[PDB]
């Protein structure tokens, strides 16, 4: 299973397996590099995340132990939980069985244990205390705990087999088995129809009550694998929301499925038919090859992967190295200036050529380097060092310097730059200076300025623009010149590449199945004639050098020569002219072909932008991103791209050794290059690792769409995103802030897929509030381009909205309280709950002459029996005496002096003050009615730990449940809150059939609906007021193949 | 800032003081990539001290020569024997 | 005294009010600039 | 410009408790608390 790629060539005996680099075992094989999380997962396991839990186990009389069956006695065993009370605790996937872990999973402490640290797991890490969080960051901790929850249930749940039971209810019945032990206990939670009732109890009057039909596998597929069915519908506890949210998962992998038939066709079309790979697929029932993706996905990337670059023109290195790498073994073709030197045969010029040439290193890494920037022609430049030029703008006299200007000239054409023709032109016209005569436009920019100065259109000379302008009398040679470049100038190309039915492409500033070239290519014929000026270079080589001749010709132009070097010079140059150079052969027809051929190869898809050889003014000057919507104002702000004029990286070259290489090309004699190109095909097919890259921009894209959604939903975005949860405290964090939260939230994300590689480093520069990303670039006219994709959703954002509108419904069961409480001392006889309190005892929202305080209102003082009084909102001090409403800021703002301005009104004081909570995480302790009680000196603790930052946990006593009538001794409460918070109590005294004395909780019907209710249909869903912890569900088994071609020579 | 349980003068004092006039007043921040070059704020301070270095502030300020005007100045005086060039791009707050 | 922190004691008073020279006012608006000050050589480069 | 103390109130005293002086717990205040403050000029006093 370790291969997940086999190649195998007819026409050799190698055969290729490529293996994940993860494995440990790379014997003679390739390997996966990218990092990659495992989202496909089958559980053997319960996929729960909550357990009710009994506190207290309860005894009821019975004289017959056991059921009366021939002369066995069977004895009675309660699946449902023994408790006084019982309530649901959080273990996510507590019930769940797999190797492989999500390592997310989330355990909540019961009530009476301190929990704090998950509700101040994000921005309340800056805490003085463990115990307390600030509440502003109360908001930002939910969501991403519902993230975090909703990442660890990221399961599939395998079908499992059923097995014939013993117990005897059921003896020789078929169970579907949970793994190894206490499926029995699983059996009896799933099936405590299984279990009898004999006695009488609530569990048991339940138990009968409930409907016989909604039990055991709903359904199975006929179809099936040896004792296993494909796919079963079975009836067991479980929670609706997560089978939904994996529901949506695994939609998202049924869209994603691909074919191998397309893959075997778009293969033979990139081979562009030179070898035959062999790919037919046996069938399968279950077979999974998820591929299938959006070129809008590929343009978030690539914008990504730009960003990426962000001014590195080192990270572009290594990349163009390895492919250069790959064209110096991919061409078959041979370089040989020796050649040149033997057929030269070789004071002399041509010695001082030679001298000058030191052609001896055979490295052309540049010229290979090269051809990979014309395939990025977007973020590549080609640049020349002045220096390479003749130093001091060189002499119409040297020898030297005509050397230099031939080579110069024969690598002019070559540069990518597009004002280079103008910095030829400023060169000649330098050396030309007292002989030919250029006017200039500006007084600023001279004849002998430096040419490197004109980079740019705007500085391209008006005389220089217009021929006519200039004199062809003032610099004829000059005006001939420039007559010559406008009749051979060099054509650029664009080519067809890539393929729409698979990997497709994804260009935005240039078309996507085009390739552009600075090169005309030509199609391939290796019996051309040598001698063909229809050739571009060979023209170009033609006219320069009957040109230099010309300007020679006199030597009017190299005064100061005893001996005339006409004849000689005229002779070096004439075997340089006609030298049968196939190298722009070579890139006219073969560099095209292997170029093709790469261009799948390469792993980053090029950037390039349109050609505009001659479009001055179309010439584009950069190109820039923005983050937010169009509909939004803001402030421009410095961005990468900006600093940066030139669009392309620039790159400067040996230009002697490229020149060399141009008039030095020959092919193999015997090469057959369908044959060589398919040998070194194959390995380089067997090796591609495109479909991990896929993955893994997937991967990106959903990320970054959950990031934007998640900045509107905690922060003022343009995007549309419904905040239900407004109500949970949040404050307006700055934007340095939200950064700093959403890197813990992307730390997090990546170690919940166990990342070990970057995340959206490039978009955690800043702005991650950005409503809209879109990019353009603009013409030296000033015509710009502007490219923006369409979102694509993520199935994490629309899980999150389901849970965020069922964690509102259910966060007394997710453990949070929402409301206030009121300040009130209390003793009392009745059985009334600690959250069912005497209402007529607390001052209603609604009631006049309650107090409020405004901000300024410091409290009077009174010295020697002088009357303190506490300013009041209105302004006027007052006795502490009354019902008053307290913002809770204002308690922790002066929580020292409160506590001694009423500390014996605290302790005996009848006046009440409500606080406002809105909402809080709260702590509950059980307490003995019949025993006195005072929580004033816990009151005074709690009232201490309030501080202005955070306040102290909310502790709440409450009394021990019993199913019989007790007695009761005075207890002092003054926590009181505005409502009851009991609903996450799923039962009280459950053996007990009917209540003796106190409160009375039952199992709920609707929660077991299906079970309860008869008329209920088995799908029904009371969602979100209900929640049923039971229902029937779907376990399907599915097959994936590995990758495999067996390659064929072609006819 | 500071709170106000007390009657006391400073109390009094600082609850008559404006709630809403305090952190930074305002800042340079909008382009891409472009942080605050200047920014204003309300604090305790005195504006004479402050007036006076805001002319010294002026002066420079009218004393202030820009790249490219420099970059054509070197270019003049070179009379072309030399070539000095300057960049063009966005304010980016250089004091010359 | 009121006029030395008129900013804060009146809302309504405007930011850059000053009671000069009848009151020194103690708590000003204030604004702090980050414009830089680079070498000539650094963006204007001198070419052979 | 940087505001002295002068001269120190009569604290503490019988009938004041101490519990209502704010600076009975040393708590900052952003002014002098003393029975006579007056400003004064300390050109610098607080630059860096």
């Amino acid at each position: 299973q370790r291969h997940i790629t086999e190649f195998i060539s007819s026409w050799q005996n190698h055969p290729i397996v490529q293996v994940s680099a993860d494995v440990e075992n790379k014997k003679t094989a390739q390997l996966l590099h990218a990092d990659t999380p495992r989202l496909v997962t089958w559980d053997a396991g319960l996929c729960t995340s909550f357990k009710i839990v009994p506190i207290v186990p309860a005894q009821v009389p019975q004289d017959v132990l056991a059921y009366t069956f021939f002369t066995s006695s069977y004895a009675i065993q309660s699946p449902f939980p023994e408790a006084a009370v019982s309530r649901i605790v959080v273990h996510t996937r507590w019930a769940s069985n797999v190797d492989f872990d999500r390592d997310s999973s989330v355990i909540m402490a019961p009530p009476t244990e301190n929990n704090i640290h998950l509700f101040k797991q994000l921005l309340n890490t800056e805490t003085l205390s463990v115990r307390g969080a600030n509440p502003l960051m109360f908001r930002a901790n939910v969501l991403h705990m519902l993230l975090e929850f909703v990442l660890d249930n990221l399961y599939l749940n395998r079908h499992t087999g059923f097995s014939q039971d013993h117990t005897p209810f059921t003896e020789g019945a078929n169970l579907r088995s949970l793994p190894g032990p206490d499926a029995e206990k699983w059996y009896s939670i799933m099936y405590p129809t299984r279990m009898g009732t004999p006695n009488v109890s609530k569990i048991c009057n339940f138990v009968a009550s409930c409907v016989r039909n909604r039990v055991g596998r709903f359904d199975r597929a006929q179809m099936m694998n040896g004792a296993m069915s494909e796919w079963v519908d079975v009836f067991e506890t479980s929670d609706a929301l997560t089978v939904s949210i994996r529901g949506r998962w695994m939609a998202r992998l049924a869209r994603m499925n691909i074919n191998p038939t397309e893959i075997e066709w778009a293969l033979t079309e990139c081979a562009q038919g030179y070898v035959t790979v062999t790919s037919p697929y046996a069938p399968s029932v279950n077979r999974l090859m998820p591929y299938r993706i959006s070129n809008a996905e590929r343009q978030i990337s690539q914008i990504i992967r730009i960003m990426n670059i962000g001014n590195n023109a080192t990270v572009i290195q290594p990349v163009l190295q390895d492919i250069s790498v790959l064209l110096q073994r991919i061409s078959p073709l041979q370089i040989d200036p020796t050649i040149i030197s033997n057929t030269m045969s070789t004071l002399s010029p041509a010695s001082s050529i030679l001298g000058k040439l030191r052609p001896s290193n055979s490295d052309f890494s540049s010229f290979r380097v090269a051809l990979a920037g014309w395939l990025y022609n977007g973020v590549v430049t080609t640049v020349i060092d002045d220096s390479s030029y003749p130093k001091d703008g060189g002499s119409v006299t040297s020898l030297e310097n005509l050397w230099d200007f031939f080579i110069l000239a024969l690598a002019l054409p070559l540069t990518t730059d597009p004002c280079a023709p103008v910095k030829a032109f400023m060169t000649l016209a330098n050396m030309m200076v007292g002989f030919e005569t250029i006017p200039m436009d500006n007084q600023i920019y001279t004849q002998s300025r430096r040419a490197s100065a004109f980079s740019t259109p705007h500085t391209w000379p008006r005389c220089f623009m217009n021929i006519q302008l200039i004199s062809p009398i003032d610099a004829p040679i000059l005006r001939q010149w420039a007559e010559i470049i406008h009749r051979y100038w060099p054509n650029p190309s664009q080519i067809r590449y890539g393929a729409p039915n698979v990997f497709g492409s994804a260009n935005l500033f240039t078309p996507p199945e085009v390739l552009l070239l600075p090169i005309d290519h030509q199609p391939a014929n290796v019996t051309t004639p040598t001698l063909d000026f229809t050739n571009e270079l060979t023209n170009w080589r033609a006219r320069v050098c009957e040109l230099m001749k010309n300007l020679v010709d006199n030597q009017r132009y190299q005064p100061g020569w005893t001996q005339s070097l006409v004849s000689s010079m005229r002779g070096t140059l004439d075997k340089l002219k006609l030298i049968k150079s196939m190298t722009p052969m070579y890139l006219q027809q073969l560099a095209p072909v292997e170029l093709a051929v790469i261009a799948p190869m390469l792993p980053f898809p090029p950037f390039q932008v349109p050609y505009v050889r001659l479009d001055r003014d179309r010439v584009p000057t950069m190109v820039g991103v923005t983050r937010q919507s169009r509909d939004t104002i803001t402030q421009p702000a410095l961005s990468l791209s900006t600093t940066n004029t030139t669009v392309g990286v620039p790159l400067a070259l040996d230009a002697r050794a490229i020149t060399v290489a141009l008039l030095s090309g020959k092919y193999p004699p015997d090469l057959v290059t369908n044959v060589w190109y398919a040998d070194a095909i194959y390995p380089m097919y067997a090796d591609t690792e495109v479909f991990s890259n896929l993955q893994r921009d997937m991967i990106t894209c959903e990320a970054v769409q959950t990031l934007v959604t998640l900045v509107a939903q905690i922060s003022e975005t343009q995007y549309p995103v419904d905040r239900y949860l407004d109500w949970i405290p949040s404050l307006r964090a700055s934007a340095a802030t939200a950064a700093t939260f959403a890197e813990w939230v992307n730390t997090s994300m990546k170690t919940a897929f166990d990342l070990s590689d970057m995340l959206l480093e490039p978009l955690l520069s800043g702005d991650p509030r950005m409503t809209q990303l879109a990019i353009q670039y603009q013409q030296y006219n000033g015509r710009t381009f502007n490219v923006i994709p369409e979102m694509p959703g993520s199935v994490i954002a629309d899980c999150v909205q389901l849970t965020a509108e069922v964690f509102n419904h259910e966060y007394n069961l997710f453990g949070i309280a929402r409301g206030d409480i009121i300040i009130g001392r209390v003793q009392s006889t009745h059985l009334w709950s600690p959250l069912a309190p005497p209402p007529d005892l607390v001052f209603d929202r609604d009631t006049p002459g309650v107090h409020i305080f405004g901000r300024d209102c410091r409290i009077s003082f009174g010295m020697n029996g002088a009357a303190p009084m506490i300013r009041d909102e209105t302004g006027m001090m007052v006795p502490f005496e009354g019902n008053w409403i307290f913002p809770l800021a204002l308690w922790q703002m002066n929580t020292r002096y409160f506590n001694q301005q009423f500390d014996a009104w605290i302790k005996t004081g009848e006046l009440r003050i409500r606080i406002e909570m809105g909402a809080y995480p709260y702590m509950l302790h059980y307490y003995d009615p019949r025993q006195y009680a005072n929580a004033w000196n816990l009151t005074s603790a709690w009232l201490e730990e309030i501080t202005p930052t955070s306040i102290p946990s909310v502790p709440f006593m409450v009394p021990i449940s019993s199913d019989h009538d007790i007695s009761s001794a005075p207890a002092v409460q003054y926590i009181i809150s505005t409502e009851y918070n009991d609903r996450s109590l799923f039962c009280t005294n459950s053996s007990s059939p009917q209540t003796i004395a106190g409160p009375d909780k039952h199992i709920p019907v609707e929660r077991y609906n299906i079970l309860t209710n008869p008329d209920a249909p088995p799908t029904q869903i009371q969602l979100p007021e209900v929640v049923d912890l039971y229902n029937v569900v779907t376990r399907y088994a599915y097959e994936t193949p590995p990758i495999t071609a067996v390659v064929m020579g072609v006819p």
